[PDB]
């Protein structure tokens, strides 16, 4: 199917005043009402024609009401991450991963955490916003982990993949794997220090 709001570039669908995407905002929102006690929310994979279904039902009218249409849990979440997975360049644009990479080499904690928390001033205002929008509802998500069982280490395990993209033919699998999940693991865990 076809869409003036999915799959198009991210500056489309937000303004420097309203810098959320609105799909994003209801998702999530319902998502911190409906489902932080569900188990591996977000890791679980939901029905992929619910998910097409809530999509294309959004993009008829941007008021939709995810209460008013008995959506899945995982379904809301599911199609959350497939707007991110959706957009035609990562949230973390490919020049933030090199310098994130780089940053992560420093071993010391501290250190690198001021080396990570540098390149993400460097992000395009648009996806940092977004990029702080997400993280911290993951940090929040992870907050309940004892019962939702998605601590950050899990939560990134579902999220780094759509986040960025890596490419494959461009680094071994493996590694690449172990980085970019620790890196977005610091995100959602020291959220605080990196956005508040």
């Amino acid at each position: 199917w076809e869409s003036n709001y999915f799959g198009v570039p991210l500056t489309t669908v937000v303004t420097p005043e309203k810098p959320i995407p609105i799909f994003i905002e209801r998702c999530i929102e319902y998502i911190e009402a409906t489902g932080l006690s569900t188990e591996g929310i977000y890791r679980v994979s939901g029905n992929k024609s619910e998910m097409e279904s809530l999509q294309r039902q959004f993009d008829q009218d941007h008021n939709l009401d995810l209460a008013e249409k008995d959506f899945t849990v995982n379904t809301v979440a599911g199609a959350m991450k497939s707007f991110f997975s959706e957009l035609p360049d990562p949230l973390v644009p490919y020049n933030m991963q090199i310098d994130l990479v780089e940053a992560h080499k420093i071993n010391d904690r501290e250190q690198k955490l001021h080396a990570l928390k540098e390149v993400l001033k460097k992000f395009p205002k648009e996806n940092h916003e977004v990029f702080k929008y997400v993280i911290s509802h993951l940090n929040k998500v992870s907050h309940n982990n004892k019962v939702n069982l998605m601590t950050s280490e899990n939560l990134s395990i579902c999220f780094w993949p759509t986040l960025m993209r890596p490419d494959f033919s461009t680094m071994d699998a493996l590694t690449a794997t172990r980085t970019y999940q620790t890196i977005i693991e610091l995100f959602i865990q020291q959220c605080p220090f990196f956005f508040y």
